[PDB]
């Protein structure tokens, strides 16, 4: 059985700023509270930094040159907050936008349609010392910086994404503090989800204000949230979780409410707060279409052990073949979300902002990087993407996470998601079998499962 | 069931040049590595040679005339080196270049179509006295050589070979050294597999150059190696088998990359060589079609004690009718083989340089062959060849293996695979009845299934 | 369906002087370089000469009847320089003078229209000894012959050719050096190229001083070049082989330049000449028509190999039928060529000083030489000319090469161009069947193609 997309089907591959560009304090750059946190010791892997990760800042001409070579339809790239205000609010470092400018328009001149993210984690050091994403006036600076990208950069990109991940940002960056900037307090964990919902609400509104002629959206950090057991315990915890995690972020962008039975669960440990209702109004504005990030899926149980009344399902997990991360591989996993996502939240627009796996990748004795179980995990998630929009979910886009080996955070350097392998002492680019094969998919616009 | 192939199909007969032509040493014609390896006791079976062999070289005029008779649209022949370059390099000899452009010349006014093969193992013994295939220099040589055939003939030849079976070459002739030059020394057969390669692509590389309105490829010792048992062992000590033979030659040619689970193996005995990454580029320089040569299949078992880690599994092999050679028949090993060179490699153009059988031949009380054996072997193989057309694969030619009774290497004169009788006594031409066969199903375009 | 040509059409046949003539040193003539190239060893075919030929010195009586016989309307001839004058300059030889004044009254006597060339190749051997046409002073001294035979014969002789095909005289004359005086140099041959152009303009120039009533012209070897495939490389293969044979002639005459595409081939092994821009104002002097002589057409492709950057594509030639000459067989390649000079050079009235074919001749036991082949080839090449003619060309002449067999330079009289047989032992004429054809062609003006 042989697999062909839609005629109008945009093949992508992403990557974000702060992992692969390096130049960490370049031609104006301001500190990011990245740069601060990786400087740290205790934070990151082997006291890895980004620092200089594949140094995409000097080396993008043989990056787009790759990117064209693979033959991409769309580069979804990341925009640095410190290279465009140093200081988050005030002075213009013009070095910094007339990098992103330059870029975007040897993307424009190749064969390759520019996707930007607004903010993928880098935080202005500056506006962290003022509280950060706690401090709700950080709200109104992303506008200020948003509104410079649009003017500059607004109607020759098409597909904007105002944030990343903001699930994680706040989670591990603001309650675990295994992420920048470091926070470990749940009220503040709570209380920078609002204020970097508001943020993309505050974007939307100026983008409509100056009248862009292209589509935005917001990334998030996405799973299935699958009951242990048919059950009527399990299957509430399940959705408890997706609530806690995916939906949270969900239902105040597309329903312009946050989930009550999650609400509840906050307020059982003494915490309500009272969120302003014009906010989730300025959230809820109408967006072209729902992105978002998928790997791996999760099988919950029920536990009065645990705060949150549920855990993982342990030995479920145990059945699945995992990734280099620790999660498991289930192809069938996104096709069931992209029918949650079209079910519930009104059929709308979809777009995979990011997909794909972390193997341990070798250079063999060919001085090649054979790396089957990267293109098998890929085709399997592919076949399930595709059994979607046969079944009638609008999926219009799919970016690979991702183009170049980079910095994967906590982890260092020590996992790759990369198409195209980078020696991290020579920065020598390998594009990979994925590559290759990920080339042929474009070309054929599917390949035979 | 009756059976058509494509009315575009060109039907063919196969011979070397060592092994019909005779005449070793007239006309100025250089000694061989073969005129030498033939000429020394322990060799040869029965002490034969190829001195003689079907005295071609005075009696093709005779050949051409059966050819026709049967009726082949296209006859492919080699070009003796030690004809045209005695010495390999310098003094042209005119008395050798003659010899194949009256050959060719006298072919396309009969309404034959010319195949030629540029390297059949007839290296001029001055070349292997300078190192022979390992000495680099060589496979200059062997372009200058390549250079003056494409000059002269060049267009008016549609099909062209730079190598036949390469794979043997550097294994039998290099390694276990019963073929010639009988060199036994395991890191000189893997520099010589290099360096025909790396010949090859130099030989492709001049004739784009040159700009030769035809069409070149390759001629590749193959078989299927088939798993004794459906056992991880046994299917990853069956993938090994096909890296070192014939993967070995077909991934640097079609790939760029050598095998990696086959280089492993030559690391693990402590031998590594660092290819010139520029080499394997040249290697890779597209061809107009894959040429191949099988007979039989392989059925590998896994095996510690061979430190090879395999060896045959002669437990199944003993359950088949055998050749005169040991070796199995096997009809459909050749199908799965042609799906296999059509998954892998891209849906490549195919030719079969070479199919046929050696059995036991008599002329009967009647002055007639009547192999049915061969017959059975031939018509059992071609309806495999027909179902692999119709299940979707480029197989744009079939020549057999042998035109005539010829020098079977160190089997001498004692294994026959001709289609047409020669006594090598008087070198009478009787035509086999595989012969007449061969004719109608050329004719007929086809047989019953 | 019957073809008519124009009712002023002017049927014609050709000789040359050297070619027919003989009687190579009587009545005071000079030693020409043809003499000269003609008694040395390894030059002519079977070490023929035109010593003899024809002898239509003394037997052109026989000749004329021949000519009135058939019916031709003019007879194209050439006058031998050293017969005028034997030093090349200086003491005219009044003897030379008469036969040819005795010779045109006998042509317009006979009601045949003369057609002189004034140089086909036979320079006197003594200006050949002062350089010949690389001296720049021939082109003076060709202009002092061009003034006494325009005097005596100027008025009374309608078509004027100053030249017969300078692009052989120079290419194989003075570069490959197989034709007279024997030279083998690139840069000496395009000086003689240039100097010869020179020279026919110098011819015209004078004939416009004097003021004679008569229509001048020069005969060029044209053939039309096609690309082997219809692909950008091919294309312009072709364009720059056009460019170096016959547009090297065309442009300087037609439109007062060199071919650039040419002049750049030239300058890239390091070869640049400043003509003087007052000669090339000289060459363009205007002319009443061009005169070509087209036999084949050519096929080039491309090739980086020939450090021309082409070469013929003989697998496409290895498809017509060839004359004895071996040039292929093309009709339309006339059609194609009479439009090209048509488009690019202005309309101009067009002539063919010459057109034929050699096919081995054989006298029967009928004592008939019936050469259909060459019948076969004429009314193919005719009916194009026609052709072109209803496509709007204005091809006002055709002569046939040619009137008798004669000798064909390096070839000696190995090649049969008549439609009159000539036995080179007896000098007996007997009209070829092809003679006999031409006459009911002329008669009805045209043949039921």
């Amino acid at each position: 059985s042989k697999i062909t997309f839609p005629k109008d089907f945009i093949w992508g591959s992403a990557t974000a700023a702060y992992q692969i560009e390096g130049a960490y304090n370049e031609d104006g750059k301001g500190e990011s509270i990245w740069d601060r946190f990786s400087h740290t010791p205790g934070n990151i892997a082997d006291g890895h930094t980004g620092d200089v990760a594949c140094d995409h800042y000097h080396r993008y001409e043989e990056d787009i040159k790759i990117m064209k070579e693979i033959g991409i339809k769309s580069y979804r790239f990341s925009i640095s907050w410190p290279r465009i205000f140093p200081e988050g609010t005030g002075k213009l470092n013009q070095k910094g936008l007339d990098f992103y400018k330059r870029l975007t328009n040897l993307l424009l001149e190749n064969g390759i349609m520019p996707a930007i993210t607004l903010y993928h984690w880098d935080l202005p050091q500056k506006l962290q010392d003022k509280g950060g994403w706690k401090n709700r006036d950080t709200t109104d600076y992303f506008t200020e910086y948003s509104e410079v990208i649009f003017k500059n950069l607004g109607d020759i990109v098409p597909i904007w994404f105002t944030h990343n991940e903001p699930g994680v940002v706040s989670l591990l960056g603001h309650f675990l503090g295994i992420h920048a900037p470091g926070i470990k307090d749940l009220r503040t964990s709570l209380e920078v989800s609002h204020n970097l919902l508001l943020s993309h609400g505050k974007a939307v509104k100026l983008f409509r204000e100056m009248n862009i002629d292209a589509q935005i959206g917001i990334a998030l950090n996405l799973s299935y949230h699958y009951p242990a057991s048919e059950k009527a315990e399990d299957i509430e915890a399940a959705e408890l979780s997706f609530s806690l995690a995916g939906r949270w972020y969900l239902d105040p962008v597309l329903k312009g409410r946050y989930p009550e039975n999650a609400l509840k669960l906050y307020k059982k440990k003494g915490i309500e707060l009272s969120f302003p209702e014009d906010d989730l109004k300025l959230i809820s504005q109408p967006i072209d279409f729902i992105a978002f990030n998928n790997y791996s899926s999760e099988f919950i149980k029920y536990d009065p052990s645990s705060e949150s009344g549920f855990s993982p399902a342990n030995s479920i997990l145990e059945k699945f073949e995992k990734t280099d991360m620790g999660w498991i591989i289930y192809p069938e996993g996104l096709y069931d979300l992209l029918m949650l996502l079209d079910r519930d939240y009104g059929k709308p627009n979809i777009v995979i902002s990011e997909n794909g796996a972390a193997f341990k990748d070798e250079i063999g004795s060919n001085g090649k990087i054979e790396d089957t179980k990267r293109i098998q995990y890929l085709k399997d998630y592919l076949t399930q993407a595709h059994r979607a929009i046969q079944d009638g979910v609008n999926l219009k886009a799919y970016y690979l996470w991702s183009l170049l080996d980079n910095f994967e955070w906590a982890y260092g350097y020590n996992k790759r998601f990369g198409i195209v392998h980078v020696n991290f002492d020579t920065l020598e680019r390998k594009i990979k079998d994925s590559g290759y094969w990920y080339k042929e998919v474009i070309k054929n616009n599917g390949f035979l499962e």
